[PDB]
């Protein structure tokens, strides 16, 4: 009775699953005991869970929060609901149980499910409850009956929703499309392992599960407990083998400052990719020069259309460079550079704001076409054709081979925070430094400063911290150092 | 300098021209001396074609008028446009000078190509001027200057524009969808010959030249010339081999009025597709008893979509069979029945207006935001998504299989005027029939007709006519009829 998606229909189930039939007994898990779970294991389980969801009654469309960080279990789960047409909502345990109210309020879900022996008690009755573990979907509180009215699952079905309440809602057609044009670049082969660091709901984590599971590699989830502390981290990815390890900047920063030569250590990797947010070009420099047979990829996009480009950054990277390129678009995607007055910048070195043709475009936002109809536009080079583009919210300039340069968020002298942190980075005895003018600064530097900065790019203030402070996603926390 | 399609991205050029190298000798077109031109002959023309229109230095998402009807050489020129990104607008030469101009004036064009011994001579010096031939695209008029701002060629770039002025703006992306979904259901193999009728300017022409190109197939155009006498129309395809004939319904009428008995001699016939209208039952039954071999194919749908769903007729067709069942939706296509509430209707029976899920939904009507949403609205079973769907105009109901019945245009007792032709089409002498109550007849009846049907079907006047009258797309002209 439940609609199943069809093979030939964009759909993450079949996209991420394919290998269980050219390779059933590969790995698509590493786990720590070192275990693996196999592509064919995998399948087994998601049938299973799909099976028990499916008695549920929920119809096409119906919105299922995942609350739970990146395992096989959690993967297995976003799979059955996909081939169900039930978009998830991830959700990490880590959030407060007022956001997530504030999520469940807006989002209305038929159905929370959490681990087994995940913490969350506070659910009212109207969303149905389940556990799930490798012994099955279990429901504790059935969903509220309906009737199912859509006979048949499209492309255009929504896979997912993110939460940050702001809900960027993607379709099945969007994300295959996204995971397709990066299989296109061979950032990634079957023998691959990729070590992910993102909570689930952050898409990134998403981007990571469907670059291994859609190429036949395996995913190796590291632990948050596993992360924040150096010398745990490293014996992690030397334990698994990670061959690729993905992140935010600030995966690095504890291994930089306290493990440089353990993290020289790891032989296996092959490549590293960052997203979210620009790495300080000191640190970068330095984990380059640690692992020199490490491929190191600058990934720029939005949630939008979970990405746009994939730059490799120089091999050794040049002294003297001030930004990273973040490229050009992937294939079958496409940027215009708009000004104030919204006409095309075709100048060298000139800033407007990335418009992005994608193939991976949000739907919307969810409950929200006003903050939609401001942000996928008509093509203001088309207009008159009834396409849209994404209105980025960031600037960029070309440079002299037509690569792009990301300049900040147009609404975040023009001063560059990146150079202010680049001098003090340079200053004996300052592991890291953010600056919002105060610099914060982790363990005189305003005459090092002066020596080279034009004066308003001189800080004002400069804060000795333990550690720079991270959003739940892992970004600089400008608003926690603000506050301070 | 031009921006192409890389082969990676939906575009109807890679689409189209695959077999030029998987078979490149083998037939992509069949003429009538009965000629052939091959697909590695056919892509040879496009890239020539596609070098020359390069040299114009038109924009991605420029507009070229194409007048012209179904030729190798028309096929090349569109096929020439889409590597090019330049969204072609399909104009039949038999347009009325005054339609042309309109459609000019809203779609302002950056160039017009006609075929060398095309008849137009109307054309502002604004808009550029080309004739092509085997001999090459020749440019007589150079469209005016400008500077090219699109670095790549997407997915959602305009194919085609579809005028009726209402404008009908279709993606590669759309139009590939739609050609991928009927190549799963295995309608045409390569060795098909597949005979169109339909204007360029029509897209059932457009979905006739995909199918068969997309496979493999051979295309045979039937000139309206041909078309318009019955032993003419006979000869060309026994001449041609045609194994597949494609046409809107009336295509059939003068043939099973006057040659019944040399239509039964079309024994190479495996297939005939018709969509636009309904097809009278009366003259589908005399058809079907012509060519026993011949699976008929109902093809449902509209422009908006390109086409929603294929269903086969039965065999042989129920004598006291009402209408005809317009089946199932292509795989990854969806269909709401909603009723005059917006609520779906789930009753057996019940009529609604087809909502449509399709992956080959149109982008907007061209320049003509208010229309496109009134028509592409927001889903009405998940409408906080931004998912969109298409409010067809057409009524529908299921039968106890869940399959579709159309039930007329939701604008235009319920009278079915096919129960009230299908009466007269069952008098001794009468060929032909249309309602409108007016009947109009090819050559008392009145009490016929009373004899089993209601007092409001019985027609007021039946009215004699030589033939039926034809829009230019072939489907009855019932303004016409009315005006006398
Ligand atoms: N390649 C790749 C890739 C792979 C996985 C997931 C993603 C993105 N969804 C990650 C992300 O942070 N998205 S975001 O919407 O929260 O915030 C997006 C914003 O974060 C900033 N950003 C994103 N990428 C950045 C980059 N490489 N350098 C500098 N800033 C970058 C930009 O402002 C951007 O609009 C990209
Ligand atoms: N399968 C298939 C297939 C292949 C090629 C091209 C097409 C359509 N684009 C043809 C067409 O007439 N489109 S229309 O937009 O002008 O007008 C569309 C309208 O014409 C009517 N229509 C279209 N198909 C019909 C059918 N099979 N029976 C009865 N009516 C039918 C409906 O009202 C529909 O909305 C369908």
């Amino acid at each position: 009775r439940a609609a199943r998606a069809r093979e030939s229909v964009d759909n993450l189930y079949w996209f991420m699953l394919a290998a269980a039939n050219s390779a059933p007994d590969t790995p698509a898990f590493v786990t720590r005991g070192v275990r693996t779970l196999s592509y064919r294991e995998l399948r087994t389980r998601v049938d299973d869970f799909a099976a028990a969801l499916a008695e549920l009654g929920l119809d096409v469309d119906d919105r299922v929060v995942l609350e739970a960080n990146v395992t096989p279990d959690a993967v297995a789960m976003l799979l059955a609901c996909s081939l169900l047409g039930l978009p998830f909502i991830p959700v990490s345990p880590e959030t407060p149980s007022g956001r997530l109210r504030s999520i469940l309020d807006t989002a209305e879900p038929a159905l929370f499910a959490q681990a087994e022996d995940g913490g969350r008690a506070d659910v009212p009755a109207t969303v149905g409850t389940a556990r799930f573990g490798a012994g099955g979907l279990r429901v504790e509180r059935a969903p509220r009956a309906r009737v199912r009215h859509r006979r048949e699952i499209v492309g255009t079905d929504t896979a997912y929703i993110i939460f940050t309440p702001k809900g960027v809602v993607m379709s099945h057609r969007s994300v295959v499309s996204l995971y397709r044009a990066i299989l296109e670049q061979g950032l990634i082969t079957p023998e691959d392992r990729i070590a992910t660091t993102s909570p689930l709901q952050f898409d990134f984590a998403l981007f990571d599960i469907g670059l291994a599971l859609g190429t036949g590699a395996a995913l190796v989830p590291v632990p948050r407990e596993e992360l924040n502390w150096p010398r745990r981290f490293l014996a992690f990815l030397g334990d698994t083998g990670a061959t690729q390890v993905h992140g935010v900047p600030s995966i690095w920063r504890p291994v930089l400052r306290h493990e440089p030569e353990l993290l020289a250590g790891l032989d296996r990797v092959r490549g590293i990719l960052f997203t979210g947010e620009d790495f300080p070009l000191p640190e970068l420099r330095h984990l380059q020069g640690l692992l020199p047979h490490a491929r190191i990829v600058n990934g720029y996009g939005a949630t939008e259309s979970m990405a746009c480009s994939l730059t490799e950054v120089p091999r050794p990277i040049p002294s003297d460079l001030e930004r990273l390129s973040i490229g050009f678009p992937l294939p079958g995607f496409d940027v215009s550079l708009l000004d104030e007055h919204g006409r095309p910048v075709e100048e060298i070195g000139v800033a407007g704001q990335i418009h992005l043709r994608a193939p991976s475009m949000f739907s919307g936002y969810w409950d929200d076409p006003e903050a939609t109809a401001r942000v996928l536009v008509s093509d203001p080079l088309d207009p008159r054709s009834g396409r849209t583009v994404l209105r980025s919210g960031d600037l960029a300039y070309r440079g002299e081979d037509g690569e792009l340069y990301f300049a900040g968020r147009v609404d975040a002298n023009r001063v560059e925070p990146g150079e202010v942190e680049r001098r003090l980075l340079e200053f004996p005895g300052i592991s890291a430094a953010v600056a919002l003018n105060h610099a914060f600064v982790v363990v005189k530097a305003r005459a090092f400063c002066a020596d080279t900065l034009p004066g308003y790019m001189i800080p004002a203030n400069i804060v000795a911290v333990d550690d720079i402070p991270l959003t739940v996603n892992g970004k600089v926390d400008r608003a926690d150092l603000a506050t301070r």
